[PDB]
């Protein structure tokens, strides 16, 4: 019984070079754009953190892989986009191009999400429909036997509920009774519930300028990708901003479809990604009231909006004091960090998000039908009277508030 | 054994010889009306489609099939007449003059909207009734074994509920586990179910000259068709409408049955086409109101309308505003697009058509009972009061306004 272990190895070779394993929705399914992992995200650079966990050593994929050790933990950037890089490593097996991978027998790529029943049960309905020949158990004393020739590539650990497959939880924090490598994906937040088993840990970085030009370039229309391009040589803010995967992805959505190119002000694109991160989570925001929702997310408006003036960016817990923030953490317009930290820090998604949000928040108090509301926003804005405050620290929250309604220009622009 | 599989792939052949195969209704079988095949529509033209959803490399039949890939996606134009498409493909193969089909042992014809209780059961009832010399389940075996060998065209997509036969949904996404051939065909409307498992995709293109005068000239009598043919060659105006098949058969099934030639203005053929759409849909417009039907039926009215004036033939979901807009969906005059775009968006299914469906909401106003009505007719017959828009802009609309009532005629020639 070893020819259908080889006929496995070359199935699932073959089996990640299939349009439905390299086909994604960089928005999520809600929104119908999809993008073919061959070129796309393919230059990936990686952050190795050390014991104060803090970065040192830029690595890249096909330089990490010829140091693995026993399970590796790889971090989103902050839950931004999706972590398409577990599948990048199955396909560069599947092609057989990477020699730091030509030593594995077996490469399993799951989508832990959707594991229940135990780890064969997964392996046979996600994956490869496995063969009766050896579809008896006794696959799993080929593996122990095997040893480390095979990688189980664990996606969407945050969704992972361990009730469901026990035996893979196990896989993961129990890796000495099973003798294999594992490489796991997971998110700030639910970091905590692992980190203390892995062997190396690593952060997905940002995008390098070539990257970001490459990826706009092949999935848009040359017309507009000129026209992006061009826009982006020439202002001084968005090459800095096109570093964030999600911003250089929403540039092009929300050009697509269009015969013609549009400037689309930094305004509209942070506005565009606030509504992306407030509905896609909405989902899960059915556990409390409407009512709720909404003070929380004003609750977080008015934070960012006091955190501009007193140039506050690291929040603690008695700064939000609401136990209902597990929606805004949900949301995702916070970020919990727990480090090496005996206090728990938040912080915004990016100090140009907060400014955004503030702006939002002041543009609608000042628009208020309710005096006491326009009271409010009156009162911030009346701080602007200093030249040294108005082309500076407040040249951020001054734009966005303007351009995020017409009424709210009006009384900036009557103050200034 | 193998006697077995020769005569089922002989059978076949012969099958799709059978005048119960090739005799199709154009219109639906609600109309008593029966073309063959082998002599109509046989000469269409695709399109591929690239990454950005645009159409490259105008492909004909007997080409594409030259470069068939793993599971291929056609979409048909828009939701006109029966796709009659991946019938020929099982005729060239069952004649056997097509070389691209020549590797293949076996094809299978499937109208997937009458697919329930398996594959196997499938093929053998709906089909050749397998004998029961091999009709064991080792027929499957037979296939995986075979491999690419056959052709699985599966009809009629997006009737499909999958819950009935999760078989032959696994055999159209999950390709790699069948390792075989599957060609399917789809709606605009259904497409974002699928595509991202799609190896390639092609639309269905509109008719050529040559193709639309032979099949004129082939299904109707010598008399009429040759007054048809005059006709259309003497105004500016039909050669350019006879390229959507639509208004190719109507306009002979309308002249079926005659013994003289009759002109039948455009008005009437787009009358006969808008009758159509809400009567070939009524079957599935049992789950709204009567009057709800028509108060979304008169929405879309004022939306053309109003098109036509602020020449806006592109409109999003908030020029809508109506949960209830899934019966004009249903209905089919309007088409909801989804592509590579942020946002949905839907169409008119021609501009033509947009431009007669103003017109008749036009005119149904200006002879309502109810002054109101009239008033809202006479608001919009007020603006004609510009040349350079009477024979224009509006031309389109007034002559369809006119030539739908002899009392909306009479309010126009009046203002005019």
């Amino acid at each position: 019984s070893e020819g259908d272990l080889d006929d496995l190895a070359q199935d699932l070779k073959d089996l990640y070079h299939t349009p439905s394993f390299l086909n994604f929705y960089p928005l999520g399914e809600d929104i119908d754009i999809i993008f073919n992992l061959k070129s796309t995200f393919t230059e990936p650079v990686l952050w190795r953190k050390d014991q104060h966990h803090h970065r040192v050593e830029q690595l890249t994929l096909n330089g990490l892989l010829q140091a693995l050790q026993s399970p590796c933990i790889i971090e989103g950037e902050s839950g931004k986009g999706k972590s398409t890089l577990l599948q990048r490593i199955a396909m560069l097996w599947g092609s057989g191009k990477c020699k730091a991978l030509t030593k594995f027998k077996f490469v399993f790529f799951l989508r832990l999400s959707r594991a229940q029943g135990g780890l064969f049960e997964t392996l046979c309905d996600q994956l490869l429909d496995i063969p009766g020949t050896i579809r008896k158990q006794t696959f799993m004393a080929m593996l122990l036997k095997l040893r480390q020739r095979v990688l189980f590539l664990l996606d969407g650990y945050n969704e992972f509920k361990p009730q469901n497959c026990p035996e893979i939880e196990a896989l993961i924090k129990e890796n000495h009774r099973f003798k294999n490598m594992v490489i796991v994906t997971t998110t700030t937040e639910c970091l905590r519930h692992i980190r203390q088993f892995g062997a190396l840990t690593a952060e997905v970085g940002d995008m390098t300028e070539d990257s970001a030009q490459a990826l706009i370039r092949e999935v848009l229309i040359k017309e507009l990708a000129e026209g992006l391009l061009l826009q982006i040589q020439k202002s001084r803010c968005l090459r800095n901003l096109m570093k964030t995967p999600l911003f250089v992805v929403i540039t092009c959505a929300i050009q697509m479809g269009e015969s013609e190119f549009h400037s689309h002000t930094q305004t509209t694109l942070f506005h565009t990604f606030y509504d992306l991160l407030i509905q896609k989570n909405k989902h899960k925001h059915k556990g409390v009231a409407a009512s709720d929702f909404i003070r929380s997310l004003d609750h977080c408006g008015d934070l960012a909006l006091e955190g501009v003036f007193s140039h506050k960016f690291d929040f603690e817990l008695q700064d939000v004091s609401s136990v209902n923030e597990d929606v805004l953490l949900t949301t995702g317009l916070l970020c919990k960090y727990t480090a090496q930290r005996f206090k728990p820090k938040y912080k915004f998604f990016h100090k140009s998000f907060q400014e955004y949000t503030a702006g939002r928040r002041l543009s609608s108090l000042l628009t208020s039908h309710e005096p006491e509301e326009v009271t409010k926003g009156n009162g911030y804005l009346q701080k602007m009277v200093s030249i040294s405050d108005i082309t500076s620290t407040y040249s951020s929250l001054l734009r966005y508030t303007c351009g995020s309604s017409v009424e709210a220009t009006r009384a900036v622009m009557k103050h200034l």
